[PDB]
């Protein structure tokens, strides 16, 4: 469950999620972006969820994705954010898992995502601490989907 | 159109706006449910719109309101990070928008919210000068409408 999945984000674990997102989101355009494309690379099947924001090869240029990419930073800003408490951390997280189980994104479609992260963290000299850090905060949307 | 409102922030209204957010923004979970509870209060009505959260009356003690409220939070700190480059102000209003004109949310529905926010605003000593360039920028949200 969520609420067990929340339970796995130990002291370092948190730790590292708050050192590498103090370099990460210190540029939400330009890491959203990137996430975003690097994604649509690496899973072109994931690219049918995204219709509405037309042709995503554009990247930076196309407003729609930029827009949404910068508005992805947000969220996990937020989560970040509630990092001191779970309560608080587990019902952000529902809350935004919401829309997402709308659109019929599983848990398996989501962690699609983990490649993405630990290439823009790589490009950061985060390595796989950093990355396996990450995949446990995907893991606690993961158990909400 | 959303442009031509983004116009209207001029570099008075953004001051305001960074100096009044600099408070309200260091208590999300505070100022967001006091919002929300506000909104409530002052538009009944409103709830309608709200069923997915189950009985709002219970606050900051409702989990599904807790995690909205802060989730709003987010929204803003993303319009006041943009507020120096319109072009990406513009494309994370028109990002924002989507999920609320599919909601059906009208220009009139959402400025109501312009109560909650002045009285907000003034629980933290910020008299009309700061209410006034909070409803210009609810308006450029508006305008996406
Ligand atoms: C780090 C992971 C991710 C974050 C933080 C994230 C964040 C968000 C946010 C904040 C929104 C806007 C609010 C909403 O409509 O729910 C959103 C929209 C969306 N997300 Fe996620 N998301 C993530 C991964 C994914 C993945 C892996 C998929 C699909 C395989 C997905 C598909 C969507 C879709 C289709 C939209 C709507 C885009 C639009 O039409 O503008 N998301 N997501
Ligand atoms: C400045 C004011 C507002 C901000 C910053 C804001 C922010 C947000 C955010 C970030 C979300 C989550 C993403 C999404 O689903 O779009 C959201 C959801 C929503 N908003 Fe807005 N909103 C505002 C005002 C309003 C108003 C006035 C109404 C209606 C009277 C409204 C109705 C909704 C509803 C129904 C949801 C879904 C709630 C749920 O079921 O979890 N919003 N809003």
């Amino acid at each position: 469950s969520v609420y067990d999945a929340a339970a796995q984000l130990t002291a370092d674990v948190k730790k590292d999620l708050r050192d590498s997102w103090k370099v990460i989101g210190s540029d939400k355009k330009g890491n959203g972006v990137a996430l975003m494309t690097t994604l649509f690379a690496d899973n072109q099947e994931t690219i049918g969820y995204f219709k509405r924001l037309g042709d995503v090869s554009q990247g930076m240029a196309n407003d729609k994705l930029r827009g949404h990419s910068i508005t992805l930073m947000y969220a996990l800003q937020a989560f970040i954010d509630q990092l001191d408490n779970p309560d608080d951390l587990v019902c952000v997280v529902e809350k935004f898992a919401v829309n997402h189980i709308t659109r019929k994104i599983s848990a398996a479609e989501f962690g699609k995502i983990n490649g993405p992260i630990k290439k823009v963290l790589a490009s950061k000299n985060f390595g796989d601490k950093y990355a396996n850090a990450w995949a446990k905060l995907v893991a606690v949307v993961q158990a909400a989907l």
